């Protein structure tokens, strides 16, 4: 259960307030989607759930524990973060996946790759998992590199997973391939999907619409879309006009 209590955030000491007084409570296992126009403030949630951003006021807490007092590694074992990662190291495919967990089991590498939906296209290259991804000869697709990353995050078994614009730089097809796995990737996890494309968050258990640092609307895709005058309905039309 992730919670934002009367959160207020600024980037620098005396700059504009980005998040006014956010209050949000994400239930365990809930797959929540967060959308909004430029300036909404959604681009600060990930770094706040991690503990990079420090709230000027209020508190962020996981499972009841205030993150300002939580242990760095504990917090790191709790949250898995997937950003738009289109850069790999010139190592094997498998070394790129276990980059953070050195001598981890090949069995777990495979298990993670499977969940991420990267196993098949991987065991399809010349040398498979041992294929040198040296950004020169072994050229993968953006959608594929993005999936290698989803693997890294899933290496550990994150009870909380955050996709922050993870697929915004991909075209419909590429993203689609990935959205097909989201069901199994979400199994037994609390998931936050922050995206630009409202369609990406279409089947979330609930969508949060942010605007100007504030939460203005929230509900299931269909509830929001049934209100023609809703901001969500406006944004939805825009990505299809």
């Amino acid at each position: 259960d992730i919670t934002f209590r009367n959160i207020r955030f600024r980037y620098k000491p005396d700059s504009p307030v980005i998040l006014d007084n956010i209050n949000l409570s994400i239930k365990q296992g809930e797959v929540i989607g967060i959308v909004g126009r430029s300036g909404s403030g959604k681009s600060t949630l990930t770094k706040l759930i991690q503990r990079f951003y420090i709230p000027e006021n209020g508190q962020v807490l996981i499972d009841g524990h205030d993150l300002a007092l939580a242990d760095p590694n504990w917090l790191r074992r709790q949250v898995g973060v997937v950003l738009q990662d289109n850069v790999l190291l010139n190592r094997s495919i498998i070394d790129n996946i276990s980059l953070a967990n050195p001598g981890m089991s090949v069995e777990k590498v495979i298990y993670a790759a499977k969940l991420a939906g990267a196993h098949d296209f991987i065991s399809e290259l010349r040398e498979g998992y041992n294929t040198i991804v040296g950004e020169q000869g072994a050229g993968l697709s953006g959608g594929q590199r993005q999936r290698i990353a989803i693997a890294r995050a899933l290496v550990n078994n994150p009870k909380i997973l955050i996709f922050d614009e993870a697929t915004s730089a991909l075209d419909y097809e590429s993203e689609h391939v990935i959205m097909r796995n989201m069901h199994k990737i979400c199994k037994g996890r609390t998931v936050i999907i922050i995206a630009h494309r409202l369609s990406t968050v279409k089947n979330a258990d609930r969508i949060i619409v942010m605007e100007k640092g504030k939460i203005v609307e929230q509900g299931k895709h269909k509830e929001l879309l049934s209100e023609p005058e809703s901001l969500y309905s406006y944004l939805y039309q825009l990505q299809s006009d």
